[PDB]
């Protein structure tokens, strides 16, 4: 994903 290092990608 795009949310810095909080959900799987």
């Amino acid at each position: 994903x795009a949310a810095x290092l909080l959900l799987p990608x």
